[PDB]
């Protein structure tokens, strides 16, 4: 009716000022459209995409007009995930559409989880995914209606006309997580080129150069490249040398060579699955049977604890794996995903790629020898 | 209802309509900007608005026309500027000029009574101005635009109740500018790393000489400059000014009937070389971005010419690819972006890295060289 405004133009200040979180903004729309539409409290499901796959996790939860962000947001540790097969978020996702639900007890794609495991169980809700392009970014749904078993076609309109702006909003972070994808990927390469390019040398010394010189770039506290015995497919493997990066602790550089059966890497047996198959590997935590990543609360002294590891292999232009990558742990806790796997996929096979000069001095050495033995 | 309590309500009628728009993602920016630069206007009695964008281009900012004289009624195309007819300044002359080099808010009463003022625009419509409340746009420490509300209706100064609402709206401006101008660098660095991507694959293919790996290279990429033209020149080696000479040179026409031309020991009379930039830049190591044709100093071709194809240079960007050890080893030069505007700083950042990396490559040709000279300066002794 009169102050519905007022709060828009508000926050539209406090996106002006770059200071502003994107979160805090969300769980404040989300508050007066649970208090102005006469819902129960709302929620927000972040919708991402690991392996081939998507999936959704939680992310605020549980908006009342009153609650403070600060228990709202849901830290990514203690984040619930579905595929979209599961729950209703899911489904949303799946399909791109709307939903108001007058009985979820009279739903077939019901997500009873949260229900049981909150508690504080829900009967209607109603729900739209947040897309840009063709991409689904988020999932907000409002739950539990104040008043009565169905939300009216005249609260929809609000719901509908104030996602208006959250989108806005959602859509202008996601455009500068893109750019910075983008822009790290693009770094990477242009630096991962300046090391090779400086002097014709071989695979250990410009992998290296090129992984130091880069560290910064992956958001990453741990990777390990792994170099191939080369003398396909699968289980002829031998891991010949190892290269570690410690870059989360004080900031230690191993270069292990015939390196280990049990080498901190190597242990959970990823690495070989890598070599053997040569599929791109994002997980999120320890426990997948078929692997023995570290359950172990230390890998080390330092007690470092692995939760998200993706791994990809390092292939030459002749399409043999040259190398193993795998890197663990994003700096801001978040499993890795989607453009993380195509920045470094973007990496692996620039170098997959860079080995011709890696094989040329080889060569340019046999021949600088055969030369030198005529005089 | 009064006057003023209507008003504000109606503002959020304008604004909810707003969001409902920009929610559809094609089109467009200038479309929903130009709507409410109409919204503005019938608002707050201002007669028309208009838009100016922001750029550099070499060191230098500027900033040029874009959505002008915008009532809160003329149609978008008699508002939406054309580059071809768009009107340029330097920050050191004009309003808007000035307004985007202090990075400031101002409400001016009297233009005439003000020592920033141009006579230019309203000289060249004959639209005169008064009155301007004029606000910048902005993404971190650069300016995207400027923004200015003409001609207060029915009073002689904008209220302050006026300058709050401008305000007040321009965050949606800003929000959406933003948005844009970052989805635009999201393709810039799209551009930028893909061009590298390619040209890293086709230099790693074989090993090559110069010519074979620069063409390789620049032929697959010609979708990612969205340039109209652009020849390559390779400068003899057997380290600057006037004892040039340029080889090779190879031409990449994307206009019409796609064309791509190789050319040995080529004239002076080259539609590329005729300018003199190439052979500039040849001698000074420095980029060099124009706007337009004429640019007093050269000879670059004026001419509804220089093909029978009747296509005709507007805007011309000419960089160096470099060594090593850094002479300058050739000199590419790109024309007229596909899609109209000027090239700009962003432009002139990935061609750079494009350049750069061309430079780092030659590694590979030296490299090559080397080898044949083995393969063979072993052969007389085996």
């Amino acid at each position: 009716r009169l102050e519905e405004c007022n709060i828009l133009f508000e926050l539209l200040t406090e996106i002006q000022d770059e200071a502003g979180s994107m979160e805090k903004i969300v769980h404040k729309t989300l508050q007066r459209l649970s208090q102005l539409l006469a819902r129960d409290r709302c929620s927000m499901f972040i919708c991402r995409s690991r392996n081939g796959i998507p999936e959704v996790a939680t992310r605020l939860l549980n908006v009342t007009p009153t609650s403070k962000f600060e228990d709202n947001l849901v830290n990514p540790d203690k984040e619930t995930v579905f595929p979209l097969d599961i729950g209703i978020a899911g489904w949303v996702a799946h399909t791109k559409k709307f939903f108001n639900i007058p009985d979820v007890k009279k739903n077939n794609h019901f997500s009873d989880y949260l229900d049981k495991k909150t508690g504080y169980t829900t009967v209607n809700m109603m729900a739209i995914p947040i897309t840009q392009g063709k991409e689904v970014l988020a999932v907000v749904m409002a739950l539990n209606k104040l008043n009565a078993s169905e939300f009216s076609k005249e609260d929809e309109e609000v719901f509908k006309k104030y996602l208006n702006f959250i989108s806005l909003v959602l859509r202008n972070h996601h455009t500068s997580y893109l750019y910075n994808i983008e822009s790290r990927r693009s770094q990477m390469l242009l630096w991962s080129a300046n090391k090779v390019f400086e002097e014709l040398t071989d695979i250990e010394r410009q992998f290296h150069k090129a992984l130091y010189t880069i560290r910064m770039y992956l958001n990453c506290e741990r990777y390990s490249v792994g170099l191939l015995d080369m003398t396909p497919d699968g289980r002829e493997v031998n891991f010949y040398k190892i290269i570690d990066y410690i870059l989360h602790g004080k900031e230690e550089i191993k270069v292990i060579p015939t390196p280990p059966a049990d080498h901190w890497c190597l242990i959970s047996g990823l690495p070989t699955y890598v070599a053997e198959n040569g599929f791109i590997c994002n997980m999120m935590n320890a426990p997948a049977d078929e692997y023995f990543t570290f359950q172990k609360g230390p890998v080390d002294e330092t007690g470092w604890v692995i939760k998200n590891v993706l791994s990809l292999p390092i292939v030459n232009k002749k399409e043999e794996i040259v190398g193993v990558a795998t890197f663990y742990n994003r700096k801001d806790g978040k499993p890795f995903d989607e453009y993380d796997e195509q920045i470094i996929e973007t990496l692996t096979q620039f170098l997959g790629w860079s080995v011709l000069n890696t094989d040329t001095y080889d060569k340019m050495n046999k021949l600088e020898n055969r030369k030198d033995i005529a005089q």
